[PDB]
């Protein structure tokens, strides 16, 4: 009857370790013993499996694959646990904890599509790169009101004890969800949202399900604008989201908002090799019927400067034809007009004519337009004059002093403005699709609320510019987050309760890397960023020089490259990466001339008047004397979302990459090795089992399963799976 126990149900097909034979039975009971060694010294991540044959006092005598004996110290060595331990669902159990005994478990698992592990308080994700049938509707229904230990490693497993918690509690919880680029954080975010919407959603009828169906219909919509093909992922997410999930008082959903941040503008103008633009634009150009495409004045993406300089237009196994089919369903349900949808699709087709423009040097330096289809084609869609468009691209109008001065922009100041209205453009309508989308989801005053972070994910690329270091800045604080609650937090309760705990030093703080970039004082690369952005005389040049003499030889996790004039390399938790200058004070400074907002405000469409009116979404922060910067802006956003956090029972998801081919069935140990290592996730387990996990108030200790407030003689009849605290009992691991 009930599925888990059951073997013969899909669930224990999909989600538990397969029944081993006599012949494994044999080699489980066995007496022999064994290690985990480097037969290539070098190679540190590259193990084999040595028999223990001798021992000494402090050191063991193991054979080698090939035969060799080889010799090591009992405090340098690296046992392997019994093989009875071969797929455990929580590594906290293991005997030996230590780096390749924790890779071998999770490989064993992987080997078999068991993608889920707990390595102790937090889940472990190692992305299949595969369909694995573990997301039905029935396998929802099984994990609802489990506990943990009840049943397998899950995401929805984690997903239901946050909802437990927010009930028994009535406190808010978060769900982080780490990761570098193409791990898993987006697939896994949407099965949280699958999960919660489904086990606390509205069990009526069809209306009942409007709430919970708009609520999963947001993604497709975002994802088709903000998400994008990079070297290291097919569907990248070029921006970072906060997914507030909203409950009443009873534990229903009432609603659900979402916060977006740092959309890579910059990708919309130009890609690296092999990567693509954002699906959307090839969605529509796929997708659209010829009767749009004639209205729009489409054709095939080579014939966009947008779309044809990486070389790649489209994506293995992905039919942007269907995609676009998707994405127009999802703002149906959603709720975006018919009329507001077409305005959409001419922004991105007017974006695209836009990059067809080709400004060419005139008679003097000042640049002409001497074929004007593409403006005449991209006026006729955004609905604006094309004369006045020209006229604001080319010859701009700005102040000198008090003065109004007519511009004019040559070939290349010409071809950046015209890249900063696309820009504009672009990042105003993401903006405005998740305004419109949140307005729709938020019908109540929520009650409480289960936050799930998504971000773009640690990245390095060849070329390395100011949206990766906001990106992997970000990556940075999230592991600090994880390292301050896991580590920091716990022992300081053990701290002040006085249950006898000697501090430990788990060796994980990314707090100087933290430092280098933001901070205040003394200042940081993003502080030295903000304040070249304002001096009137800064260059890429000027700004870099002034990094180098802030930090090189001074700061740790900084470096001046001896190879480069225009890099910089800065230490992260998850590797060094070196960023390139180029255009950081433009990017930084995010400028648009007025005169082409003064273009756009006139113009004809619904959704275009509404990107440059809307002071929410046009106007910006003129905090002092100059427009906020983006760092400013963006360090502000990520303070805020880090004390909301605060306000949250955290629960961590770590997803890892098992290589960077974007391939099944193909764990390579030296990159997830070198992710459980910069995630701290032996340590994370280490914590939980020296450590004193649960702990309650003497006085609220009354038998939550007499009344004088000492938990006096309480016992229960052990002495060592617990302590006592100033004003709390402890307990070792297990209750
Ligand atoms: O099954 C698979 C599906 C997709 C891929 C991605 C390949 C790829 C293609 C590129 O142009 C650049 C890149 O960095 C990677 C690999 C395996
Ligand atoms: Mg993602």
């Amino acid at each position: 009857e009930d599925p888990i126990h059951d073997r013969t149900s899909d669930y224990h097909k999909y989600l538990k370790v397969k029944q081993g034979d006599s012949d494994l039975f044999k080699l489980t009971v066995s007496d022999k013993r064994y290690i985990w060694y480097n037969p290539d010294p070098k190679e540190r991540d590259s193990y084999e499996c040595g028999e223990i044959v001798s021992e000494t006092s402090d050191s063991f005598t193991f054979k080698t694959v090939d035969g060799q004996d080889r010799q090591v110290k009992k405090d340098d060595a690296n046992q392997r646990n019994p093989i009875k331990f071969d797929g455990v669902e929580d590594m906290s159990e293991l005997s030996y904890l230590n780096e390749p005994a924790v890779f071998h478990n999770l490989r064993v698992r992987y080997n078999q599509d068991l993608i889920y592990t707990y390595s102790g308080l937090f889940l472990v994700a190692v992305n299949p790169f595969k369909r694995i049938p573990i997301y039905t509707q029935e396998m929802v229904d099984i994990f609802k009101g489990r506990r943990r230990n009840e049943v397998a490693p899950h995401i929805f497993a984690i997903s239901d004890v946050a909802y437990r918690s927010m009930l028994d509690d009535r406190q808010n919880q978060s769900l982080l969800i780490t990761g570098e680029s193409g791990a898993g954080k987006t697939e896994n975010t949407k099965k949280v949202i699958q999960y919660l919407a489904s086990v606390a959603g509205r069990n009526q009828a069809n209306g009942s399900g409007v709430l919970e169906q708009q609520i999963l219909q947001a993604n497709p919509i975002l994802e088709a604008f903000g998400n994008a093909k990079t070297t290291r992922n097919n569907n990248s997410s070029r921006f970072g989201k906060f997914i507030e999930i909203q409950f009443n008082s009873a534990g229903f959903i009432s609603g659900a908002s979402i916060q977006s941040y740092l959309l890579e503008k910059s990708r919309v103008v130009f890609q690296s090799e092999t990567e693509r633009n954002y699906h959307i634009f090839y969605q529509l150009l796929a997708g659209a019927t010829a009767e749009e495409k004639k209205a729009l004045h489409l054709a095939g993406p080579e014939s966009f400067n947008y779309l044809n300089q990486s070389g790649c237009v489209d994506i293995k196994g992905v039919s942007d034809s269907e995609e676009f089919k998707i994405t127009r369903q999802a703002m149906d349900i959603v709720g975006f007009s018919q009329e507001e949808q077409m305005s959409i699709f001419k922004i991105i087709a007017g974006i695209l004519h836009l990059g067809n423009i080709k400004f060419e040097k005139g008679a003097g330096e000042g640049a002409v337009l001497k074929d004007k289809t593409a403006l005449n084609a991209a006026s006729t869609v955004f609905g604006v004059n094309p004369s006045v468009l020209e006229k604001a691209l080319m010859e701009p109008r700005i102040l000198a002093g008090r003065d109004l001065v007519a511009q004019h922009l040559n070939v290349e100041k010409s071809s950046s403005s015209r890249d900063a209205l696309v820009k504009a453009l672009y990042g105003r309508l993401f903006l405005w699709l998740v305004k419109k989308i949140n307005n729709v989801l938020c019908q109540e005053r929520k009650a409480y609320f289960i936050g799930v972070l998504d971000i773009s994910g640690f990245e390095i690329f060849k070329v390395n510019s100011f949206e990766q270091l906001c990106i992997n800045y970000t990556n940075e604080k999230l592991q600090q987050f994880f390292n301050h609650h896991m580590f920091k937090l716990e022992q300081e309760e053990y701290l002040k309760e006085k249950i006898n705990w000697t501090f430990i030093d788990f060796g994980l703080d990314s707090q100087a890397t933290i430092d280098l970039i933001d901070g205040r004082q003394p200042p940081g690369i993003l502080a030295l960023l903000d304040e070249q952005s304002v001096f009137p005389n800064a260059t890429d040049n000027t700004l870099i020089t002034k990094l180098h003499s802030h930090f090189s030889k001074k700061n740790a996790k900084y470096e001046e490259p001896r190879f480069s004039k225009t890099e910089f390399g800065v230490t992260h938790y998850a590797g060094q990466v070196m960023y390139e200058i180029q255009d950081w004070l433009e990017k930084n400074k995010d400028p648009l001339q007025q005169d082409l907002e003064l273009c756009f405000k006139d113009s004809s469409d619904n959704v275009v008047t509404k990107l440059f009116n809307d002071p929410n979404i046009a106007s910006r922060a003129k905090k002092g004397a100059n427009f906020i910067t983006v760092a400013a802006q963006y360090k502000e956003q990520l303070a805020s979302l880090m004390a909301t956090l605060e306000t949250t029972n955290p629960h961590f998801v770590r997803c890892i990459i098992p290589n960077n081919k974007q391939l099944p069935a193909k764990l390579e140990d030296k990159v997830v090795l070198d992710q459980l290592r910069c995630n701290g996730v032996l340590e994370g387990i280490r914590i939980t089992r020296k450590g004193f996990p649960n702990r309650i108030i003497y006085a609220d200790f009354v038998k939550r399963y007499r009344d004088a407030e000492d938990s006096q003689k309480a016992t229960d009849a052990d002495p060592e799976q617990y302590r006592f605290g100033i004003t709390k009992i402890f307990f070792r691991a297990g209750q």
